């Protein structure tokens, strides 16, 4: 079992760390949604579906910077929406194939009434992903830890 990004930056069997920098809707309103679809920027496969089912959750997700401060957030995971920053890990994903699949992972993130101004900065931490996958076959327990990125400064009108 291993992870990539959108732009090759892959964390191997057993587990890392990578970087992930995300394009952001420049401008959000209070009352709308900033989404950040990692489903189209983080892709895992099995590399022995033949013997083995890997499992696969989001044991928790951290919020900084802009998002902590600025925002009150929601994430969807596989079609089930969750506190974030997260309160529990969630239900485990089936991950049976070779073929790339998407992390199934949506932030909703939308302005707290005290927001305005230049609300995420380009550059600037915004959330700390942690993918768990353990498996049907062995006591293998790995961290795929995703640090994302503003690509851009986000705006929220005043
Ligand atoms: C012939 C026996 C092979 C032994 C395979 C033991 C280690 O397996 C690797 C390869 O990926 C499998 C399936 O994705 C994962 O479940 C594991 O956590 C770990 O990433």
């Amino acid at each position: 079992f291993a992870c990539k990004t959108a732009n090759g930056t892959a964390i191997p069997i057993g587990g890392g760390s990578a970087n992930v920098y995300v394009n952001l809707a420049p401008v959000v309103n209070v009352g709308q949604n900033l989404v950040v679809d990692l489903s189209t920027q983080i892709f895992c496969h099995n590399d022995y579906p033949e013997t083995i089912t890997d499992y696969v959750t989001l044991q928790r997700g951290s919020a900084y910077g802009g998002v902590l401060s600025n925002f009150s957030g929601t994430v969807k995971y596989s079609g089930s929406s969750y506190p974030f920053p997260t309160t529990s890990e969630t239900p485990r994903v089936v991950y049976n194939s070779r073929t790339d699949k998407p992390w199934p992972v949506a932030l909703y993130l939308t302005p707290v009434s005290s927001a305005g101004g230049v609300a995420i900065k380009a550059g600037s931490l915004i959330a700390v992903l942690i993918l768990r996958q353990t498996n049907n076959y062995n006591s293998d327990d790995f961290q795929f830890v995703w640090n994302i990125y503003a690509n851009n400064d986000v705006v929220v009108p005043t």
